[PDB]
């Protein structure tokens, strides 16, 4: 583990990371006691209170625990949705011990087109929301993400739905729970564009993620294409044979 | 539909491809009745027989059923196993509506190691089935599949089994049921290798795919990794939340 004290990047935030790595690692394994705070501190010379701002939000991230008088340990991940049901691009990343977030690309409402309008099932001619982010994960870049939703599915939207989960506003403007989704996987190869904004050379494997989400309803509220980095994701899942 | 009669390729499969190919872009319609034989025949100048030939092969697999009399109609494929359960190679191009087969690049029977019998949860020190094979659809290289199976489990393997279905030699060898699997998917570029014997360019898209399959009772049989055609192949599968 190496600190830089030089870097931009804030000492507590450069443990964060690492500590971060060391769980996928398995370096740190679950239940399993971490160092003290002062031999942190006494390992890298820094503050102990630079250490404890790492840890503790390590903890309100859920990703550690504290057990009073006895240290700070690894936490059980949760994986019952991520690996056999769904989950939204927030989910998913904490089911694998990452920080999701959001930055906005665009934002469009159009109109409805009968090629739209027969992939949601939704009214013709209609308002349909277009929106574009990059999703992160630990502050950098996973994927690019174009969404298309109905816009009575989902009502006025500004940036406190784009930096958050638009499964949760669904869910919450709807009062219905999301039940299931068809999604189509293919390789492919980022485009200079895509590239660019993912952190990746041009030409780089790139997976191609197509969603349609629907509620318990029957009601297809979400039409999405994502392209993720493929240095840093794979898709995982159960299937089981129907008799 | 056009037909190249100077071809190596015999008539009646340059009938078969393009109907299959109208299948699957909707300009043939499932369940809508065909051309019959005589306005085949006579559309490209040729033996009723070998339109014959062509319907019933198509027929045989299912592609095509009749009901009464040569006359045929498209066949609408059963999609439930393929979208929200768990299929073979075998059944996943049926589901497509593509002829699958197999060829052997390699066999070999190979002794347990730690990583690998973690991984199947079989016994150390074991033998363990290594089969690496080109999984065509259509006479067509689509993916290069490498299993590794404990031996217990599917006894003595020679070419029938090969080219044929081994999901289905495992369940009759073992009359226990396949029940579910484990599947990581991961996009990549072909090596030198692996884009030869597929047919696609050095470094074109290729589905890096990881498949642990397990019978009814617990037991894992089977451990592959595959790689798919990016230009052939696209994942389809329904997720249910929990």
């Amino acid at each position: 583990m190496n600190i830089n004290k030089q870097s931009p990047i804030p000492i507590y935030y450069q443990i964060m990371e690492q500590l971060k790595t060391q769980i996928k690692n398995g370096e740190l394994q679950p239940d399993m006691p971490l160092p003290s705070e002062r031999e942190y501190a006494e390992q890298f010379g820094i503050s102990r209170m630079t250490v404890r701002q790492a840890l503790s939000n390590l903890v309100n991230e859920g990703l550690l625990y504290r057990l009073k008088g006895r240290g700070t340990f690894v936490s059980k991940p949760k994986m019952e949705q991520a690996l056999q049901g769904l989950t939204s691009f927030t989910e998913d990343m904490k089911s694998r011990g990452m920080t999701p977030g959001s930055r906005l690309i665009d934002y469009q409402l159009i109109d409805s087109t009968e090629e739209l309008a027969a992939i949601l099932g939704c009214g013709h001619p209609s308002s349909i929301h277009k929106i574009t982010r990059v999703r992160l994960a630990n502050d950098i870049p996973m994927a690019i993400e174009s969404s298309h939703i109905p816009f009575e599915l989902a009502g006025e939207l500004n940036e406190s739905h784009f930096q958050s989960s638009i499964y949760d506003h669904i869910e919450r403007y709807n009062s219905i729970p999301i039940s299931r989704a068809k999604q189509e996987l293919e390789p492919s190869a980022a485009t200079t564009e895509e590239a660019n904004i993912l952190g990746i050379q041009k030409g780089a494997p790139v997976l191609l993620i197509k969603r349609t989400t629907y509620l318990q309803n029957g009601t297809a509220f979400e039409h999405a294409k994502s392209v993720y980095r493929g240095d840093r994701y794979t898709f995982v899942h159960y299937m089981d044979r129907l008799s």
